[PDB]
DNA sequence: ATATGACGCT
DNA sequence: AGCGTCAT
């Protein structure tokens, strides 16, 4: 009873850019500010396709995955911008430069864990620590949340967003102890605080807009994130868990997207994650294994303990192109000369992190994908990467995938390639 | 015919 | 090591 521990240990944020690349682009370019907008790779098939979409588009229903021909059907005003092409394929490193302009902001208020090229998550719970005796035990005032909403409140006994997101905070606030400085609530709403001025830094310092959740973990952090995208960070706390997760379909949170997530809903027979809470862990590790059971009964209570890792750079460098269809490379020619592409990007890639970041690969994994196999990858195989020198490189990635090639003539390849995958890895210091 | 990155399993 | 899962 006092010895159930309840996942209140820690204060932890995700950050999430609204729209990412679209933003990118509407800084450079005025012109596409405030409009419905999309960022698209390829102009050739249907235009291109579309990789991040603005929210006024979005009320048009155009989005990811679609072909540009096609968005402009449900949305004839649609602006375009283009990604970067180099060497015959995309290039995306004004969005990687972005990222790190975002990345470097967070990184001084807390140790961050970048967890795509547009978020990263914050451990809050030392900042938060801090902040509470430099208040001394002060009220929050709900102008420190102009931007902040407090997840299923308000409750019990107005029209518009604006007016239910401050009577919410105001019953969240007004029900405060800020006498106790470890109540977890209190520690989540001092968290909100200080998101609500890291978001404000990111804004003023880049123009980028970006959303927040602020919760006790990884999971809730994400979740609550997305539930009040764009512009505007949510506070889950541990006590809103329960009705939360009572509608919350099972493939919303994190890592449930897939399989697994597909195989809880069908072996089990339910739908949403608070039903999960009348199963035994034995049960859960019965159907799904010792880890994954484990991590089941614990999160369908809000319980999670995956650490924030102290990471903002990745921890491989990798380039891939797919060639689709009729596209698909034939001969030993194409092959060579598309791994060279893929290899000078890499290099310039790597050569760059090197400065940057003193540190070095010493791995190069080569991946291909073969006409017919709908698996990401159809082989993988890798060999020491020695000298940043991207003809090297290439040559010692051909060495290792040739005998794939089921030809009998020298200068042809079958089957058919429908992708290459170079990527750095196992990196050291230097 | 939609370019990446992290991590689990064996 | 090489493959399978899940993610943006
Ligand atoms: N399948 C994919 N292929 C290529 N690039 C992608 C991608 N998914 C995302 N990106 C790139 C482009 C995206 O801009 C960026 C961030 O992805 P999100 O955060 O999942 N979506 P956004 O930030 O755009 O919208 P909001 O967060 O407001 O919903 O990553
Ligand atoms: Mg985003
Ligand atoms: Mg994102």
């Amino acid at each position: 009873g006092p010895h159930m521990a309840t996942g209140q240990d820690r204060v932890v944020a995700l950050v999430d850019m609204d729209c990412f690349f679209v933003q990118v682009e509407q800084r450079q370019n005025p012109h596409l500010r405030n409009k419905p907008c999309a960022v698209v790779q390829y102009k050739s098939w249907k235009g291109g396709g579309i990789i991040a979409v603005s929210y006024e588009a979005r009320a048009f229903g155009v989005t990811r995955s679609m072909w540009a021909d096609d968005a402009k059907k449900l949305c004839p005003d649609l602006l375009l911008a283009q990604v970067r092409e180099s060497r015959g394929k995309a290039n995306l490193t004004k969005y990687r430069e972005a990222s790190v302009e975002v990345m470097e902001i967070m990184s001084r208020f807390a140790v961050i864990e970048r967890a795509s090229i547009d978020e990263a998550y914050v451990d809050l719970t030392s900042a938060v620590q801090e902040r509470l005796q430099k208040l001394q035990g002060q009220p929050i005032s709900a102008d420190l949340l102009p931007s902040t909403y407090i997840e299923g409140l308000p409750q019990g006994p107005t029209v518009q967003k604006e007016g239910m997101r401050k009577q919410g905070l105001f019953q969240w606030l007004d029900s405060l102890q800020i006498d106790n400085l470890t109540s977890p609530d209190l520690q989540l709403t001092v968290g909100a605080v200080i998101v609500e001025e890291m978001r404000a830094a990111i804004e003023r310092e880049t123009g980028f807009q970006c959303s927040a959740g602020i919760s006790h973990n990884k999971v809730l952090a994400k979740l609550a994130c997305g539930l009040n995208k764009p512009n505007r960070q949510t506070l889950v706390s541990h006590g809103s868990v329960p009705q939360l997760f009572s509608q919350m379909p099972i493939r919303k949170i994190r890592s449930l997207g897939g399989k697994l997530g597909a195989s809880v809903i069908e072996i089990l027979g339910i739908e949403y994650m608070g039903e999960l809470t009348q199963f035994t862990e034995s049960q859960l590790q019965s159907h799904f294994g010792e880890k994954n059971g484990s991590w089941l009964y614990a999160m369908c209570r809000g319980i999670e303990h995956d650490p924030v890792k102290p990471r903002q750079l990745p921890k491989t460098i990798g380039c891939s192109k797919n060639f689709p269809g009729k596209t698909a490379l034939a001969t030993r020619e194409q092959v060579q000369w598309w791994l060279l592409q893929l290899a000078q990007e890499l290099e310039e890639r790597l050569t760059k992190d090197r400065n940057d970041n003193d540190r070095v690969a010493t791995q190069l994994v080569v991946s291909i994908r073969v006409q017919g196999d709908k698996r990401l990858s159809s082989l993988r195989r890798c060999c020491a990467l020695t000298r940043y020198d991207a003809h090297k490189m290439s040559h010692d990635a051909f060495t290792v995938i040739k005998n794939c090639n089921t030809s009998g003539i020298q200068t042809e390849w079958s089957p058919p390639l429908t992708m290459l995958f170079l990527c750095a890895t196992k990196f050291s210091a230097s």
